[PDB]
Parts: structure tokens; sequence; C-alpha cells
């Protein structure tokens, strides 16, 4: 189907625009692209940030503890799946920028749970991140 | 067109799906992938596995000699081509998480040829796998 | 849109098929992917490349000066915007290949801005690179 192709793309750029705007240190427009309900599992053993002004807060708190620096999120393996919310599965690779060098890592397989808002633009209502060096940790 | 770009898509599903198996552990998922006479040429120098039973027994040799561990594979730059077999020409990034750290690489361009199965489905027919290092020793 | 789509794919396709020409070393190909008076800023601080044989010549230059190795370039992040033109922001990672091993980085974020030529083809007006690392530097 050329619908199920086209959210396939409009996902990739939903992810893109989410990331740019993280990256650059946007936290508003981040937060933004999630539902006002939105939960945001960015660290295993840590609870999600659930909200808009959470999720700004954490990032916030987050800057505030480890931030000369330029991180860059890049995604890759996306499949999505199912009649109104998509599930997303993909990777993600960190990317740190230093005055000392490059620093690659963790990886970090993610699901998203994305949602149509009024104005008929994709939201994030769920994003929960695994790290796998936790994984490996055993 | 609509259509190639639906394939396009369509392709880039099917990869991330086969790598999520595969990442995981899940040799017989990846398998079922493959048509059931696909060529897997995984590393330059070796014949390839042909067929599903093959592509299991081989993965799980290699899991045998070299595996507490997590690998992530990342495909970037996929380009594809032609009345019923698609040509993928894309390139490979290797992650691989250990409780010492992570390691990066190698990079290796592949070619995939697909074709779809019975039930209209894609499968992967071949595999090809080149390896950068191996290119760079000369 | 189903349009909107197809041409998040084709700008996907386009790419990669430039980065396949480019790190195999085929720098007329690469070139002939860009309009006759195209700009190509690859360095900060560097003026940029106009035009096809600028590109090749610029190319050749930087190749003469550093290169027994194999480049690969890595795109993710792809977010386009607006009759006729079209922006395309995304992330890059550079990876090379030596005989002593591989180099990861730097990231860059790119600017692109894409025509349609007279066959229908895409092809690339203009490729604005920065470094994270100068980003950084300060």
């Amino acid at each position: 189907h050329w619908s199920q192709a086209a959210l396939y793309a409009e996902v990739q750029q939903h992810q893109a625009r989410q990331m740019h705007a993280l990256d650059e240190g946007k936290f508003e427009e981040y937060a933004d692209t999630f539902t006002p309900d939105g939960v945001f599992r960015h660290t295993p053993g840590r609870d999600p940030a659930i909200g808009r002004e959470a999720i700004v807060r954490e990032l916030n708190e987050f800057h505030e503890r480890y931030a000369p620096v330029q991180r860059r999120h890049m995604f890759t393996m996306l499949a999505i799946d199912e009649d109104s919310a998509v599930q997303a599965d993909f990777y993600t690779l960190v990317l740190t920028t230093r005055v000392d060098g490059l620093t690659v890592g963790p990886s970090c397989p993610v699901r998203d749970v994305l949602v149509r808002g009024a104005d008929g633009r994709l939201l994030t209502a769920s994003r929960w991140v695994e790290h796998d060096n936790r994984t490996v940790a055993e």
C-alpha cells in the first residue's frame, strides 16, 4: 500500500525533526513533538518523564549535570506496525563531540508509539529507550 | 512513481525486521526471511551458506566460536534497482557492545537481491557482503 | 500525501547513489549529480567548489594530499521541506578504514538544496556541510 509507505516516510521525517530540535538544545520544541501526556523513558532504572513540562525539566536537569559538547542521535532499522496508533521499533546510535574528541555509543533499541494530533501531524505518545550496555551488564 | 517509493520503504522495513531478529539471536526467524534457496555470503574468502538450514547452522557455529555480547547492524545508503526481482545496494555498520566496551566496525558494502514470496512478502534471494578491511588489505 | 512520501524516498535514493560514487572514487559521477552551477561547501573556513569541474578538481586535490584508505559516508535523520526546489536537512557520519584501523567521525550536519533536471532526475544545487568539531571549537 502507498499509505503504509507514506506512513513509513512520515515517521522518519517526524523522528529526524525531533532529533534536530533535541541535539540543538531546543528542549521545548522537542517536548512539543510528544502528546501532552507523553511518556519519555530515556534511561533504564529511572522513572519516565510524563508530560511536556516534565520532559523539558528532565532535559534541563540532565544538561545541568553534564553540559561544551555536541550530541547527535542517529536512528536506523525502523520497523513499524499496527486503527490509529502506530508502533515503531528502531535503533539509536549516540555520538558526542567534545573538545578532546568524539565518543560513540551507547547503542539503544527503542520503541515509540505514535498517534496523530488534532491538526493531523504525528505526535509521540511514548518513547521507551533500552541501553545495550545495561542489557550486557549481568 | 508512488510504487517505486512504496518499494523503497518496503525494502527498508524488510531489512530492519531481518536485523531485529538476527541481533536478538533469533536465527530461524532471520533465515525465514530468505528464500528456501537463499545465498548468504557473510564473509569474503568463505563460501556462502545456501539454504535456510545452512544459514541457521552457520549462525550457530559462529555464535559458538565467538559468544556475553550484543551486536547491532545499522544499514544506511540504500539504493535499489531493476520485472520481479529487485537489487539493493547499501552500507552496513556493525556495533558490538561487550562488558569492556563498544566496538565499531567493520563497515561493509552489501548487495541484496530481493523477490516476492507466494504471500506477497519480500524475501532475500541473495546477500553478498564485502568487508572494507579486506578491501584495504593489499 | 503519497507525493511527499515519494519525494522523501527519492531524496534518500539520490543521496545514497551520490555517496556510492564518491566513496568508490568516481568523482566525475559524483559531480554529475550536482547542477552545472552546483555549490559544494565541504569544509568550514574554505570557499565552496562551484561547478562540476571545480568539484572534480577539489576532490582530486584532496585525494592527492590524503590518499590506502576506504571512506564511507552514512546519512541519517533526513528532514525535507519546501514549488520546485526542496531543502534537505540531515546528519552525516564519516567512517574511514585504513590498514591500522577504522576511524569514526567527524559528524556533520548538512543542508542540501535539490532541484529536478531536464530529464526529471534530482540534482543537488547546493550542499552546505558543517563540522561538529568546528562548532565545539570555541
